Parts: C-alpha cells; structure tokens; sequence
C-alpha cells in the first residue's frame, strides 16, 4: 500500500491544482483570483483576503507589499487569526510561507479547510476526516457503492453521484450511472457547477488516469459539497421552525374568530332574554301567574345555566389565546369593544338583575292574587252569614206587643227580604271552590264554611215559614176547630214530603205521603192506581197540586173519622154488653183478631175477669 | 084468595097466642107473665110494664087498680107514651082496651111491634112489613126457597132455616133440611130457643095443620129474630170500630219504639263524633295537617249531612206520631229525657260547635306550618347570602397597605373561613324543595333563589382562589421568569379542566387538557396511549396527579420551546438569504406548505417582490 516516489510527485501536482481551485472558489466572490497556491501566497495579501472571506473579520494587510518585511509582517497577523480559532499551527513560521515551501504551504491550506469547511464533523474523539467519512457512508445506504477511503472509493465516481441523489434527486437522473468513469464524473462535476454552484474543483482527466487519486485533494472537493449541504439543511431547518410558528398563529386566529362570533352571540342572546323578562306583565289570575312563575323556573334550569357556562368558557378561551401569545412573545390579544371577558361577566350580572327583578314582581302578584281569592270568598260569606243570623235571632225572639195579624204580616214581609238571599249563595260557593282549584287550604279572613251558610239559610227560612203557620193557626182557631199545635205538625209533614220547596204537593209527592201513612196500597214500581187517581182529583179539585189548605182539609177529615171519648165508651160498652170489664170472650164474639186482643191484655188494667177500659176513655 | 069465616076465627085464635107469647117474652126479663092479651090488658098494669121495658122510660101506673077509673087513667098515660113516638093511634080509646075488644087490642099490640121491633126497616115510602120482607129476600139468595108473603112462603119452614144459616151457620146444620115440616120447624124453634134466646113463639102444630098461617103472627116471630140479629150486627159493628182504633194505637206504638231507639242512636253517635274531634291534636308537619284538614272535609260531606238528616227525620216522625194521637183524642206523646226533638236540635248544634272549633284550630296550625316552611328556607338563605357577599366585597376590594405576603396569608385564612359555608348549602336547598312539596309558590320573607346562593358561593370562592395565585405570582416574578398575568391564565385553564375541584389534574383530566391543546393525537374511545402515559409519568413524577406547580412547569417548558424575536429575525433572514423581503420562492425552497405561504401573504406587508417580516419581529 506504499506510494511510489513517482506517484507521490503526481499527487502533489494534483493537490496543488485542487488547493488552488479551492482558494479562488472563495476568492471569486470578491473578483480575486490566484494562479498557484505555492507562489501566490508568498506575498501574504491573497491569504489575508481568503482568511477574511471565510473568517468574517477585517484584517488590514498591506495591499502592495514591496519589501519582505511587510510580507512577513503580513503573515504574522494573518496567521494569528488562524491561530485564534482552535487549530494547531506549531510548525510554521511566516518565513516558511514567504520562501514558498510546497509541503508546509499545502499543509497550511489544509488546516483552514478542516477548520472552515468540515469543522462541525469533529466530536472530541473523531477527526474531521473520519466524521466526514461516516457522513458519506450514511448517505449511501441504498446504493451499490463501497466507500472505504477517500482515494479508492471515489475513483469509480459512483459515490459522488449517490451523495447528490440522496440530498437532491431532482438534479441528476440516477439511472444513467454505474458505468462510465468519464461520464459519471463529468456528470457530477457538471451538476455541481450549474445548480449546486460548485466549480469543477477536480480535473476529470487526472483521476481516471491514476491508480489511486490523492486523498487530500478529493476531501477538498467533498468539503464544498458538505458546506453547501449544511446550508441546505440549515434553510430547511429554518423552514421547519418558521412553519411551526406560522401554524400556531394561524390556529390562534381560528380561536379569535371563534371567540368573537361566540362573544357576540352571547351578548345578543342575553339582550334578547332581558327584553322578554322586562316586557312581560303579571296577570291578575292565579293559574296564569303560576305558569308565569313556572316559565322563570325553566330559565333558571335551562338557558340561565347555559349562558353562565358559555360566558365562563369564553373567559377560558380568551385566556388560552393570550397564554399562547405570551409564550410566543407575540402582542397580546385584545377583544372588540364590549366583548372582552369582563364585559361578558357584566352581561351575566345584567341578566341576573333582570331575572331577580322579574320573579320578585311575580311573587308580589302571587300574594295579591291569593289574598284576592281568600277575600273573594271570605268577605261576602261573612256578610251573608251576618245577614241571615240577623233574621234568625228575630224570628227566634217573641217579645213583640204587636197584634198577631200584624206579626204575621211583618213576618211574611221579613220572609221575602230574607228569601232574596238564596240567589246570593251560588256565587259564594264558587268562591270557595275557586280556592280549591288554587289549592289554598288556609284562610285567615273567615272561619265560615259554605255548608254553614247553606244550612243556616235553609234552617232560618224554615223557622220563618214555621212561625207563619203557627201564628196564623192561633188566630184562626175558632173559625176551624184545629188546634194551633196540630197545624205545626201538619206543616212539618207537608214541608217534609215537599222535595222541591214549591209549597205544593205533586201527584207523585202526595202518593209518597199517603203510602207512608198507609192510606193506600203500596206500588213501588209507580204503576197507575185508579183509587189514588180518584183520591187525588178529589183532594186537589184538579188544582194540579195539593195546596196546604187542601192538605189540612184532607187530614181534618181523616181525624174526624175517629171516635170521641164518649163515643169510644159506648163502643166498648157494646162489646161488654154494659159492664166495666171487657172479657176476652166478649171481644172474640165481636170477631177481634188475636193481636187486637193481646193488645188490650197488655195495655188495660185487669179488673176481675175483664179489663177496665175506663182508663182509655178518661175524658 | 079470600079467607073463610072459619079460617078467620082460626087466625085470630093463633094471633092471640103468638101475641101473648110475644108480650111475656119481654115481661119475663122482669119475672112477669100474662095468660091472655085479650083479658090481661083490661087492667092496664101489664101494658105499662111492657111499655116501660121496650120503651126505657119510667111510667108510674097503679100497681093494683080496683076501680075502673084507675084502669082507664092507667091507659090514658100508658097510651100517651105510645102516641109520643110516631105511631098513628087515631082509633082507640082507653075504654076500648078496658072492655076487652079483641080486634082493637090485637091492633094495639100490633103497632108497638112495628114501632119497637122493626121500626128501622121503614124508609119513608116503604112500610115496616115491606122492608122486613126485602130483608128476608136478600138473606136467602143462595138457598132454594121462595119468599113471596109471610104466610105461604114460611109454611114449608125452609125460609126460617135459611135466615139462621145466613147469619149463624154454626148453629143449625144445613144438610138436614129441605123436607119434613115438623122437623125443620121444630129444629128452627129449638135452635132459636137455646142459643138465639128466642122462645118458641110459634106453635109447631098450628102451622102444619092450616092451609095458610096467619100473616101477623109469623111477622111477630120474625121480629124477634130481626131484633136479635140487629144486636149481632151492632156488636160486630162495634167490634170492627174498636179494631181500627186498636190497630192505630198498636201501629203508633211501633213508631214510638222506632223513634226512641233512633233518637238514642243519634245522641250516641253525635257524642262519639264530638269526642273524636275534641281529642285530635294538630301536627307540626304540613302533609299531616293537610290530611287532618281533609278528614274534616269527609265529615262535612259524609256523617254531618247524615246526622242533620236523621235529626230532621225524627222531628218529623215525632210530629207525625203526635198528629195521630191528637186526631184520635189520645193523650199526646212525650219523649224520654234528653230525646225530645228540641234536644236533638241541640245535639246538632253541639256537634256543629265542635266542628267549628276543630277546623278553626286546624287552619291556625296550617298558617303556622306554612310560615315555618317559608322561614325554614328564607332565614338561613338570607343569612348565607349575606355571609358570602361579605367575603365577596372583601376580595373585590384592593385598598390594603399590608405587604403582599401578608395579603396572601390573610386571603387564604379568609378562604378557609368562607370554605366551610359549602356544607351549609345542601340543607338550604332541601328547605326550598320542602316548599315545592308543600306546593307553596309565594314567599314574602326572601327574594333569594337557591341557585343564587350556589352561583354566588361558587363564584366568590373562585375569586378568592384566583386572587391568591395572582398575588403570589407578583411576589415570585423574579424567582421564576413567569409574568403574573400569565399565572392568571394558567390558573384559569387548570381550574377549568378540573372537573372536581380537588386542586389536582387526574390522568384522565390531563389528557382532556392536552387533547384540547392538540399536544397529543386524539382518541375519543379513551384507549391506552404509550406516548401520553410517558408524558404523564414525567410531568407528575408519579405523584398521582398534576400539581399546579407541575402544571405551570410543563407549560413554561412548552413556551420556552418557542423562538425569541431576535431568534425569530434570524430564522426569517435565513429563509431570505439575508434580505428585508421574503419571496414566495424563498419559502418554497424551505419547503413550506401553501397554507403557510398564503398566511404570510395575507398577514405581512408587501415590500416589492417579498414581504416585510420586520413587522413581526418588532422587538
Ligand atoms: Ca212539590
Ligand atoms: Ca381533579
Ligand atoms: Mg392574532
Ligand atoms: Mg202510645
């Protein structure tokens, strides 16, 4: 693997051309050019200008050194810059470069290539050459190329083409490679010249002819390739970084758009609700107010909670937007007028104020409504209980001097006055029932039930009617031998059989009366009766009803059928044939039933063989 | 049809015996007897005693007339009695009877037979003989006998037997008749003698022998028969009359029995009810009082009406009983002590008083009950609304001089004091709900809803917590480069993702936080994620939760990833290769997406071919 002294001099000739081609590749950015590194650095000027372009620092070397002192002083300062960056330069003096020593000058051009073209590859344990080799090995994993050194591997040129297709496939077609050594080289150098910007640092003839190309010369060409690729990665890297930053802003805008339309909708909804609440008018009817109170319960359960949630969610979104921007060092976001979170917090407070104002005037309508329902029954009931009780104590009181006919007339007049109260009662009953619909079971305004009114009214009119017939009966006692206490009992029964208080007994009512008394055989079905029809026509005189006067007249006739005491003594005397005693056999001969006989036995005092009927006819 | 002078004298002989037999039939009741009417009336005494027995009047004739003057004076007074009753006696003088004239004396015995034995048959147009004939004709409708006169019809004797079987079949068997003339006669005279009490006024031999019996003689025998039958009808008649009177009394007793047991039951029932009402104790619970008020409604609808009906029905029964007795001239009925109608009217009034007293103390319990339900919610709610509002205005107020660390400490202490109020709230909520069960929708004691408490409490604790982190953030600004306004936004988001306010973010909660921020790929099912599990363990340090300090630390790290403005200028400069402008192609070479590019176009000011990014990096 040793080189030949002929091949060593060939390498140096190649290394001097490629090192020259690398210097003026950088100098051409400043219009400057050198012919030969081993002679054009003897004056020190061209080195300093090359150090200032790769080093980005101003060095003030003499533009036209005529004396060797300026050339050597030139190289003291120009070398000191290289020494400042960490490159080992123990061996060279400035005179070594002025005198034009080939091996040391090529070694000096070599150090600034490592420092300024592939310094990033070094990693404290790996030299710049080794890291660049690993860099070449990685980029060619798919390709059928073998990279073991900088000389033998690149001779075929197949590795030069894989590096460009790995980074920029667009530039050189990959199918037309793998073969010719002039073509694939010239194709790669051409490609690097027109679109990678790299001049053909390597001569196409000098590599195909030699057994092994010079290592350092090939590395210098790769160095330009790596340096332009590091830019391509550095722009891509900045391209990725600026993408993340633009996507966050673009997404953050989408939040600002969503916030603003939601904050506007909230305001608009809260404004619509308040207008409904502020506008409703409470009703004077209970079931209406209950429903109006119920609609505020739907709000507290429904939309109210939703507004409070949306308002708080927006205040979270607003803070989340601003939390991004502050982390991005972006100017904070500020919301449109009247749409910042604190304003929204106010609109919630503004609808809470409208709601509080609404339900307050609703319950005030409710108590006024219930009070009206209690009073709508209590006040007229109290007044009507008082009015009938006024008439009640009057008919109860019998301290008048006034003649009896005047009492009757005044009593009847007072009856008609009380009578009109009957029509007032149905409206009072609805008032208590209207309270049952409003489920009120507590009234502090009155203790009267409606029944008490109906009972008290119906009882007190009866008393009036009962006292009329009583006092009229006293007045008319001589005219008709009917005791006033009998008229009471007649009126009590008549009124009792009068289902509807029309003061007259129906054909149907009169039957139910007589069947009770047992004066006619009973027919529960209600079928026609010729005897009753004849009794009814006779009593009423076809007056279409049994007048009370006609009722009394019938009853008087039934009473008059019965025997007087003195008439009753003669009836018994005839049974006994004229003795104080009535023997059982005396009755049996008169044909009396056994139940009749047993009644006499059980009711008359025994006087020997017979029973003393003198007790009945006491007379 | 003319009689024979021999047969006329035969009739007179028969008429004298039968007229004699008729006189001593009446005289025998006084032990007196005469032999012959044509000779025993010549002294006038026997006529007067016969007139006094049939006439029921005292005549004082001389007991032993010796001179013709007393006999004739006897007959003046004795005849004058007969003349007083309407019998025509134009022809006779007293001397005609003293001298013993047969035809006129028989005519005189004949007139008092018509007047005192069959006078009732006469009916102004029908003589006593004719009416007696019609009386005989009627009683024999079923029998095969012919009655045309008093002589020929009775000769066979078949008509004598029909009269007894028509009135008293028990006495003579009817089958053994229709034939013999001695037998059926002797059988009838025998029957009349032993059980009808009629002596054999007719001789059995004198009728079978003669062609035609004497008319007047047969009529005299029938007259006794009619007179004893009139008694039999008169006793039966009195027997019927006394039956109607006993049946009414017996039935009227059945009413008194029914009244008394019903009047007792009423008293006993009214007494039982009042004891229940007076004994019940009102409850302090609403639904209990409502039911207790409901049980009084069942009474007013149920038993109350029934008591009032029974009381009034009894007052009708009582009057109906007494109305009968007064018509019967019977002593009026009086009810047992405490059971007369007016007493019953009192027991109704007594239970009405217990009912009125009951429902009155029921509604008083009702208002006290409802008032308690309103106050059980109103008073503690008002107190709790005031307490949180006390803390609310305090955290709202920032006028303290006190050092910031002291403010924090005092604020936290005030937070724990307010914190304890959370437990007081659930009991307040039940109090308003307990009002919904009691269907009360009107509260004058407070206007606060329960939601207002829950909102006000939850809002005011948040304010406290929010001010703690704010003031702590100011104090610790130099220690950690986190602006105090950023800590607010961190706490706002942290609290928002904290579902349960335990101050720590769950493994589950933290995911929902990061998925919102888009820092991890979303899985709605919730499946396992190795990347999230690794992010969560790292953040928390296996602390079983994201502490807020750990949350801030994570967020600071995410912010720190972003580029500084001066760092952001260099990123853009590298895209442009060092120009004020960023060309679209400069970005396209950096590989940016079209949406990224359009964002720059739409947001950066145009400066020639490129866009001036100097606005973003304002710095
Ligand atoms: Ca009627
Ligand atoms: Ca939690
Ligand atoms: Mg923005
Ligand atoms: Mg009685």
């Amino acid at each position: 693997a040793m080189a030949d002294s002929e091949l060593v001099a060939q390498w140096e000739k190649v290394q001097i051309k490629t090192f020259t081609k690398w210097v003026n590749m950088h100098l051409a950015k400043k219009g400057r050019k050198i012919n030969d590194v081993t002679t054009d650095f003897k004056n020190g000027v061209e080195l300093c200008a090359l150090l200032e372009i790769i080093g980005e620092t101003t060095i003030k070397c003499v533009t036209n050194p005529k004396m060797r002192i300026q050339m050597t002083e030139n190289l003291d300062k120009a070398l000191r810059f290289i020494q400042s960056r960490d490159v080992k330069l123990t061996g060279i003096g400035p005179t070594d470069i002025v005198d034009g020593n080939v091996k040391l000058t090529l070694g000096l051009v070599w150090t600034l290539i490592l420092r300024f073209a592939i310094s990033e590859l070094s990693a404290e344990g790996l030299s710049a050459k080794q890291g660049l080799l690993l860099w070449c090995q990685k980029k060619c994993e798919p390709y059928p190329v073998k990279v073991e050194n900088f000389s033998e591997s690149f001779k075929d040129g197949k590795v030069f083409c894989a590096l460009i297709h790995r980074h920029r496939p667009d530039l050189l077609d990959w199918e037309t490679v793998g073969e010719d050594d002039r073509a694939n080289l010239e194709k790669a150098f051409d490609v690097a010249e027109k679109e990678l910007g790299i001049p053909k640092l390597l001569d196409v003839d000098d590599i195909v002819n030699m057994p092994r190309p010079d290592e350092r010369s090939v590395m210098t060409y790769v160095a330009a390739l790596y340096k332009v690729f590091s830019s391509n990665d550095q722009v891509e890297k900045a391209g990725k970084r600026a993408g993340n930053f633009l996507d966050l802003l673009r997404a953050t805008e989408g939040m600002v758009h969503d916030y603003e339309q939601r904050a506007q909708a909230l305001k608009e909804n809260i404004e619509a609700a308040i207008n409904k609440m502020n506008g409703v008018e409470p009703s004077d009817e209970y079931h209406q107010v209950k429903e109006q109170i119920n609609e505020t319960k739907n709000y507290r359960k429904g939309d109210k909670r939703a507004f409070i949630k949306e308002q708080g969610d927006l205040a979270t979104l607003f803070g989340q937007i601003n939390s991004k921007l502050r982390g991005m060092k972006r100017p904070v976001y500020v919301a449109p007028e009247g749409l910042d979170p604190k304003s929204l917090e106010g609109y919630i407070a503004n609808i809470s104020e409208a709601e509080r104002a609404l339900r307050s005037k609703l319950n005030t309508a409710m108590r006024n409504c219930l009070i009206a329902l209690r009073k709508a029954f209590a006040d007229p009931a109290n007044a009507t209980d008082a009015k009938i009780n006024e008439y009640r104590t009057f008919v109860t009181d019998e301290t008048s001097e006034a003649p009896l006919e005047e009492q009757v007339a005044t009593l009847k007049a007072k009856l008609e006055e009380l009578k009109q109260v009957e029509a007032q009662l149905p409206p009072i009953e609805e008032a208590e029932k209207a309270c049952g619909d409003a489920n009120i079971e507590d009234n502090e305004y009155t203790d009267v039930s409606f029944d008490d009114l109906q009972f008290n009214y119906e009882q007190t009119v009866s008393m009036f009617e009962k006292k009329i017939v009583y006092i009229e009966a006293q007045i008319n006692e001589a005219s008709s031998g009917v005791t006033a206490e009998q008229m009471q009992e007649f009126k009590q029964s008549f009124d009792a059989f009068d289902g509807n208080h029309d003061g007259i007994l129906d054909k149907l009512e009169f039957r139910s009366c007589l069947s009770s008394m047992g004066l006619i055989d009973i027919d529960f079905t209600g079928g026609e009766d010729a005897q009753y029809d004849a009794i009814y026509n006779n009593v009423t005189k076809g007056e279409n009803g049994v007048s009370f006067d006609n009722y009394v007249q019938y009853m008087k006739e039934k009473n008059d059928e019965n025997p007087s005491p003195e008439q009753l003594n003669e009836i018994f005397s005839t049974i006994a044939a004229g003795k104080d005693s009535i023997t059982e056999t005396d009755m049996q001969k008169a044909g009396m039933s056994a139940e009749q006989i047993e009644y006499v036995k059980a009711n008359l005092p025994q006087k020997g063989d017979g029973y003393d009927y003198a007790a009945w006819v006491k007379t």
